[PDB]
C-alpha cells in the first residue's frame, strides 16, 4: 500500500493533511505557489499554529515519505491521487465563491499529468464544481483516464491532527468504482467512510458548516433572551443538551477561515438555484450585527459614555489554539469600542503578528494582566484555557473601573462578587 | 413515601403523567372540568390513543392509586402537590399564551387549600407565569404556606409513557429548599433531575421545542435544495448526522398541540420583552409556507392539472401512534389540492373521527389499500409503521395514474422502479 500523494495547496488545510497521510505510511509531496511557506517548511518552520503540527511534519520529514516543492509537476509526476486544498474564499463583490484559484489549480494540474491518477477537490467548494472539473480534465487531458472526487474536510483549526486522525466520518463523491476503491485503499489505515455521489458530498461540508453556526446563533438570540427575563443559559443548553438530538455554548457569535462564508456561498448557490435558505438567511444576518452589539454591551456595561476611556481585551482569534485572525469576533468588537472613542490594549498567546494587519491603531502587549493595567474595564473574548485560572484579585488593583465582561461565560459570578468586580457575562440574571 | 397527588387537568398530559405517577406509588386524583373525559374514565375508556395507556390507567385503578372527578376540590383535599395540566392554547387574534385557562384554575386551587401543598405548572406556559401564579396565592391563600413550582413536561405523543419513563432530564424551577426536597421526593422512583430557577425551568420548555422545529425546518430548507442540485438529503442527514453534535430526516413540515404555537408564543414573548429571534422568527415563516407547496409538490407530479381529479392520501396526523389531528401538515396539504379542484381519500388508522371536525369535504376510508382505489395519485403523508411493509404492486393496478408521493421518504425508490411506480420523495435526483 502507502501510496503516492501530491496535496496542491499547503494552507491551514493541506499542510495538516498531507502531514497526517505521511503518518499513514503515504507518499507525499505538498505544494504551495507562496515561496515563504514553502522556504519555512524547509527551514523546518511551521508558518502557522497548530498543536502537533511541530513534530508530525519534522518526524515524517526525516523518515522520508513527506515532500515540499513550489514545482506543481514534480508532485504530480506519477501520483497516485491529487488533493486540491487551495483557498476558496469569498469573492470581493458578490459574497460567492471565488473558484478561480482552483480552477487555475486543476487545469495546471491536467497537463502536468503523466498516470490516470485521482484527482480529489478538498476545498470547501459549491457544488457541481467537481463536474466543471471533469470537463476541464477531458478538455486538457482526454483520454489520460484520470477521475475526479470530492473528499472535504471538517476539522476544527486548534484541533486538526485529532479531528482527522479520529474523524466521527469522511466523506467520498463518485461513483466509478476504480476511485471508490483507490480512496478506501488510501484511507483504510484508521480501522467508517461515508461514499455519496459527487454533487451530494460537496453539499454536505455546507450543510454542516452552515448547521453549526445555525446551533450556535441560535443559543445566542436565546442569551439575549436570557438576559432581559433573567434566566441562566449554561442552564438552558444543559437543559436541551441532555437530548440525544443535543453540548452547545452561548457567545459574541461565530466567525474564522472556514464558516461565515460558506454559509454566504451556500445562501448564494441556493439563491442561483433559485431557492431560498431562510434560516441560514437570518443566521448571518443575527451573526454580523450580534458582534457589533456585544461591542455595545460593554459601553452599557461601562455607564455608557466610553469617549476617551479605555478598555482591555483578553484573546483576538475567533478560537483559542490558534492563530487565524481571519473573520474574528473581535475585530468587530474593537471598531465599535473605537467608534465610540477609546483605547485598546489586547493581549493574544499566538494571534498578534497575524491581527496586525487586521487592525488599526492597537496597543498589543506581552501578557494578559497587563491588559487591565489601568484600563476602565476588561473584556474576555476567546478562552485560551490559560485565562480560565487568572488571579482575579490583582485585575481589581490593576483598574481604574472595576468592570469585567465574560463574553464565554468562564469565570463563575461568585468570584467576581468575592473580587467585588463588575460581573456581566452572556445571559446573566 | 407514595404520596398525594393532584393532577390539575386530564388531557393528553395530565392521564399520563398522573398514571405514570400512581405506577411510582402516589397517591393520584386527575381533574377534568369536561366531564365525557371523566365519564369515559370511570368507564374504563379512555379518550384519546396513546400505546401502553390502556393498561396502566386500567391498573393502577384496581390498585388504588389513581381517581378520578371533575370536583376540584376533592383532589386538592390535603394533596402533597398539585399539578396544572390545562391547556395553553394560542389566543384567537395575536397569538399569545391563552394563560386564562391556568389563572382559572390555580385560583379555583388557592380557595379550596387546605395544608401548605406545592403547586406545580406543568402546562407549557410562557415565563414569570410562576411568578404571577405566586401574587395570585399571596393574593387568595397568604398564610397557607403554599409554594410554586414549574416542572415543565417533554413527552412526544406516540411514545409518552416510554419518554416520562425514561426521561433524558426532568426539570424543576425554585430557590426554596423545602419544595426542591418535595419534589425530589416525588421523583425519586426513577434512579438525574435538574434544578434550576424558576423563570429558567420555564423557558427552557420553549427554547427545546423551538430549537427541534429549527433542526427539522433546516434540513426541509435543505431538502429542497438537494432536489434542485440532485443531491440525497438522507445520505446528507446521515453527513452531518454522525457529527456527536448531531438523527433528523426531511419532512413536509412539524405540526401538533405542542409545537408550531409554543413557536410563536415565544416568538411573541420575545417580542414584549423587546429582542428578536430571527431563527425562530424565519422558522414558522418557513414551515407555514412548506406543507401548502408540499401539495404544489403533488400537482407538478401529477403534472400540473389537478382540476377534477382524484388524490390518495395516505396518513392524516402529524405524527404516528396517536390521534392528535391538531395543526397536522396534512390539511394544509389537503385545502391546497381542494384549492386546485380536486378529490381526496384519505386512511388514519386511528385519526378520523377526531379529523372529521377539521375537514371539510373528505371521504374517509377504511383501509390504505383503498385510498388509492382509482384515483389519479397516491401521496404519503405521516409514517404509520403498517405503510413501511405494504404491496406496491396492488397500487399499480389500483391507480388511474401510476403516481406516487412519499414524503417522509420510506420506501427505497428501486422497489418503485419495479413496480414502474412515479417516485417522488423529499430531495431526490
Ligand atoms: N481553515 C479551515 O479551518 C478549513 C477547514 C475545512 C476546509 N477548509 C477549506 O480548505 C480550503 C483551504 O483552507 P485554508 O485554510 O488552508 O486556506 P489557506 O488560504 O490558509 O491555504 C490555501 C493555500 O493554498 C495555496 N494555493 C492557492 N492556490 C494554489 C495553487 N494554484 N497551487 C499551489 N498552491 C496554491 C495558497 O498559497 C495558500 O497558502 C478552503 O476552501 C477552505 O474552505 C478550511
Ligand atoms: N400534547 C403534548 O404533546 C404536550 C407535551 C408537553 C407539554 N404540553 C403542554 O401541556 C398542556 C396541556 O396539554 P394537552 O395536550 O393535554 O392539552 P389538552 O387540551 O389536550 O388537555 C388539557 C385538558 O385540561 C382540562 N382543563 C382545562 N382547564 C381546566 C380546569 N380549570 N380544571 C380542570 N381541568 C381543566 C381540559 O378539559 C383539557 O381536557 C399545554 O400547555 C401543552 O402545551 C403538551
Amino acid at each position: 500500500g502507502s501510496v503516492r500523494i501530491a496535496m496542491i495547496g499547503t494552507g491551514y488545510v493541506g499542510l495538516v493533511s498531507g502531514a497526517c497521510f505521511s503518518d499513514f505510511g503515504h507518499e507525499v509531496v505538498c505544494v504551495d505557489k507562496d515561496a515563504r511557506k514553502i522556504e519555512l517548511l524547509h527551514q523546518n518552520v511551521m508558518p502557522i499554529y497548530e498543536p502537533g503540527l511541530d513534530a508530525l511534519v519534522a518526524s515524517n520529514v526525516k523518515a522520508g515519505r513527506l515532500s515540499f516543492t513550489t514545482d506543481l509537476a514534480e508532485g504530480v509526476k506519477d501520483a497516485d491521487a491529487v488533493f486540491i486544498a487551495v483557498g476558496t474564499p469569498s469573492r470581493r463583490g458578490d459574497g460567492h465563491a471565488d473558484l478561480s484559484y482552483v480552477f487555475a489549480a486543476a487545469r495546471e494540474i491536467a497537463e502536468n499529468l503523466t498516470k490516470p491518477s485521482v484527482i480529489v477537490t478538498k476545498s470547501t467548494v459549491p457544488v457541481g464544481t467537481g463536474d466543471e472539473v471533469e470537463r476541464i480534465i477531458a478538455e486538457v487531458a482526454p483520454n489520460s483516464g484520470a477521475k475526479v472526487v470530492s473528499n472535504p474536510e471538517f476539522l476544527r483549526e486548534g484541533a486538526a491532527i485529532e479531528d482527522f486522525k479520529r474523524p466521527d466520518r469522511v466523506v467520498v463523491g463518485t461513483e466509478d468504482e476504480f476511485a471508490r476503491q483507490v480512496m478506501r485503499e488510501i484511507y483504510r489505515p484508521l480501522s467508517p467512510v461515508l461514499f455519496t455521489g459527487r454533487r451530494t458530498s460537496e453539499l454536505i461540508k455546507y450543510a454542516a458548516n452552515a448547521f453549526l453556526a445555525v446551533k450556535i446563533t441560535f443559543i445566542n438570540e436565546i442569551a439575549d433572551l436570557c438576559e432581559q427575563v433573567g434566566a441562566d443559559v449554561q442552564e438552558v443548553s444543559r437543559g436541551i443538551g441532555m437530548d440525544n438530538r443535543i453540548f452547545l455554548h452561548a457567545g459574541p457569535g461565530y466567525g474564522g477561515s472556514c464558516f461565515p462564508k460558506d454559509t454566504l456561498a451556500l445562501m448564494k448557490t441556493a439563491a442561483d438555484n433559485e431557492t431560498p435558505l431562510r434560516i441560514v438567511e437570518a443566521t448571518v444576518q443575527v451573526n454580523d450585527a450580534r458582534k457589533r452589539a456585544m461591542g455595545r454591551k460593554v459601553i452599557k456595561a461601562m455607564g455608557g459614555d466610553v469617549r476617551g476611556k479605555t478598555v482591555g481585551i483578553l484573546g483576538l482569534t475567533f478560537k483559542p489554539n490558534t492563530d487565524d485572525m481571519r473573520d474574528a469576533p473581535s475585530l468587530s468588537i474593537i471598531a465599535a469600542l473605537q467608534d465610540a472613542g477609546a483605547t485598546v490594549k489586547a493581549y493574544d498567546p499566538e494571534g498578534v503578528e497575524q491581527a496586525s494587519k487586521m487592525l488599526t491603531d492597537v496597543e498589543f502587549v506581552e501578557n494578559p494582566y497587563a491588559a487591565a493595567d489601568g484600563a476602565d474595564a476588561l473584556v474576555i473574548v476567546t478562552e485560551w484555557d490559560a485565562f480560565r485560572a487568572l488571579d482575579l484579585t490583582r485585575i481589581k488593583n490593576s483598574l481604574k473601573s472595576p468592570v469585567l465582561v465574560d463574553l464565554r461565560n468562564i469565570y463563575p459570578p461568585a468570584e467576581l462578587e468575592r473580587a467585588g468586580l463588575q460581573y456581566t457575562g452572556v445571559g446573566k440574571p
